[PDB]
């Protein structure tokens, strides 16, 4: 069947700060595993992914898309300044994911290196259940050897290369201060299990294998997170915890179930469990393009199994789909397989129409594992003939690598999420394909509506005629039509052609030139000839009638809305408040969690540039937000003026 077994398999990524030595964990996390978007690799007769995570967390999609991908995790602090602002929004989301983890505190052997502390952050910040299985003996320069406090065993480190490591048992001067971090140990594990309650509080016998019994029963219910410590770079308590990974850490069948709906009903619970009885399932995670084996699909089957020299459903794109070869990317080298079994993590040579975020099943099944509009948006001018061209290139691939953005090429126009996400694709553009070109300041896509009713007639002498009656829609309703045309007074065959001829002008925009959203409309009657009338010349009705709305249903210019959430201490409300209320902004509920104060906001996107130099500016360094587009509000009269009067 397989090599490794599901129980074997352990799914995992590494969430730290280089400043926390990311880069120096990694490295020696392949190096010994050994014998990148995910590399296979074992340790101990187990199979284990590492999993590439996104350089950076105010990656909302991709850093979602990865969670649901690893079933584990491992953390990195640093021993000196403990937990910190960036992986403190990332220990929350995965908390919402119910990824179980367990911390390793790294670089104890530098200046400044506190481990009591760092294990207090956890706990002080994050409101997290979390004990050290292990204690350091010493620090800084004097870090030597580690405790381990389940087996009650000791390992001294003579080396910077991780050889030769002598076990010995612990000094008494250590004895008493482990007995207690032991019993302390104990205790924060047992809240969640009650038979393990009696053992302690009748002071019964605690066995090793039972204690790891009960640990792990607590971490991969996300109600502990173990504590462990070591230096990267000098190769200690690295194999500690890699061996901690397998006792502790989740297999895939040691976790709750992917969930998505169905391809025919939108909204249905499907339950893709491990297994190799049921249908195929799978997601694509990433996509990249090698010069050799050409383009790269990397992906992880949920369900059932696979086979190269097959078929497979994209159901994404509802398309049928050939399996090439397939690849597994170890530490130092390729290989190259023909089944990959649920649980696993594999990469597919010569797709044609997946992309990231695509979802693949089997034949006779349906279901659909993931599921955005452009706020803001850039003009980027090329130097000359040479780059324009490839550029134009670029462009074509990359929706294939990330599908959140857009291109207009009436000189290019891109738009997205936020000036984040286009502040990528641009520095990807410019290194990765090489193109010299000016970009110029970030702008938000404005939109325009209807605050009334007509009903309204355009007519084309050629000729075509139509009356139609328009009414505003309810705000993020969209667009819709219908045909109430009876006898035929409009032709059928010309009646598309009108709802074609509709959005291409609402498209342009009748106020300050933005797209026209939310409007209905109805065509109630018309009339024709037969050597005049076109598809042609009714178009120009369309057009005509929603101008002629336009000087009556009273239209307005929409701007997006975001959803801010703050996290600061309560001292400073009077500031934030302050803040925000000069931003055009408005406070919506709140709550506090820990010390500090939970503020929960709407602001207008337009408002809220150059944000975080005035929060770390206003908290020091102390506050945190996150940000989403919500909904499409009205702009004030005299801003609104301004942008009319701004575009001629």
């Amino acid at each position: 069947a397989r090599e490794f077994s599901l129980e074997k398999t352990r799914n995992i990524g590494i969430m730290a700060h280089i400043d926390a030595g990311k880069t120096t964990t990694t490295e020696r996390i392949l190096y010994y595993t050994g014998r990148s978007a995910a590399t296979t690799a074992a340790w101990e007769g187990h199979r284990v992914n590492i999993i590439d995570t996104p350089g950076h967390v105010d990656l909302t999609v991709e850093v979602e898309r990865s969670l649901r991908v690893l079933d584990g995790a491992v953390t990195v602090l640093d021993a000196q300044s403990g937990v910190e602002p960036q992986t403190e929004t990332v220990w929350r989301q995965a908390t919402t994911y119910g990824v179980p983890r367990i911390v390793f505190v790294n670089k104890m052997d530098k200046l400044g290196a506190n481990f009591e502390y760092s294990v207090s952050t956890l706990h002080d910040r994050l409101q997290a259940n979390a004990a050290p299985i292990q204690l350091p003996i010493g620090a800084e320069d004097e870090f030597e050897a580690i405790i381990d406090l389940v087996e009650m065993k000791c390992f001294k480190y003579t080396n910077d290369l991780g050889t030769e490591i002598e076990e010995i048992e612990i000094p008494e001067d250590h004895l008493d201060r482990a007995e207690e971090a032991r019993a302390s140990l104990i205790e924060a594990v047992a809240e969640t299990s009650d038979e393990l309650m009696e053992k302690y509080l009748g002071d019964e016998e605690i066995s090793v294998s039972e204690l790891k019994e009960a640990i792990r029963q607590a971490t991969t219910n996300v109600e502990f997170y173990p504590v462990l410590c070591g230096t990267a770079f000098k190769n200690k308590g690295v194999q500690l915890m890699l061996d901690a990974v397998i006792d502790y850490l989740p297999s895939p069948l040691d976790v709750k179930p992917i969930i998505g709906h169905r391809a025919s009903n939108p909204e249905e619970e499907v339950i893709a469990k491990a297994d190799d009885s049921a249908e195929f399932a799978a997601l694509a995670f990433k996509v990249m393009t090698d010069p050799y084996v050409g383009k790269l699909t990397f992906f992880r089957v949920y369900s059932g199994t696979m086979t190269s020299g097959s078929y497979v459903k994209n159901s994404t794109k509802g398309k049928r789909e050939r399996v090439g070869r397939l690849l597994q990317m170890h530490a130092n080298s390729r290989q190259e397989i023909d089944t990959v079994y649920s649980g696993d993590i594999a990469a597919a040579v010569g797709l044609k129409d997946t992309g990231t975020g695509d979802t693949l099943c089997g034949e006779k099944n349906d279901i659909i594992l993931e599921s955005p509009e452009p706020v803001i948006h850039l003009s980027v001018e090329p130097k000359s003939k040479a780059d324009q061209d490839k550029m134009t290139q670029a462009l074509v691939k990359l929706q294939e690598e990330d599908p959140t953005f857009h291109a207009h090429t009436d000189q290019v126009i891109i738009g997205g999420m936020g000036e984040l996400h286009l502040d990528i694709l641009v520095d990807r553009m410019k290194k990765e394909f090489n193109v010299e070109c000016n970009v110029g300041a970030p702008m938000v896509s404005y939109r325009e509506t209807f605050k009334s009713s007509a009903q309204v007639q355009g007519k084309f002498s050629q000729y075509g005629d139509v009356h139609i009656e328009f009414t505003p829609n309810e705000t993020g309703a969209g667009f819709e039509f219908e045909n109430a045309i009876v006898g035929g007074v409009v032709p059928r065959e010309y009646i598309p052609s009108v709802e074609a001829g509709l959005k291409d002008a609402m498209e342009n925009g009748v106020l300050a030139g933005y797209p026209l959203i939310d409007v209905k409309a109805k065509l109630y009657d018309g009339s024709y000839h037969d050597v005049d009338s076109s598809e042609m010349a009714f178009k120009i009705a369309a057009s005509l009638a929603l101008k002629e709305a336009a000087k009556k249903c009273d239209p307005v210019i929409l701007e997006p809305m975001m959803k801010v959430t703050i996290e600061m201490p309560e001292e400073y409300m009077g500031d934030i408040m302050g803040d925000v209320t000069s931003r055009r902004g408005r406070v919506d509920g709140m709550e506090p969690r820990g010390n500090a104060q939970v503020v929960n906001a709407y602001v207008p996107l337009s408002e809220m540039f150059g944000y975080a130099t005035s929060l770390r500016s206003n908290t020091q360094g102390r506050g945190t937000y996150t940000m989403y587009f919500d909904h499409y509000a009205e702009v004030p009269k005299s801003i609104a003026e301004d942008i009319i009067k701004k575009n001629k």
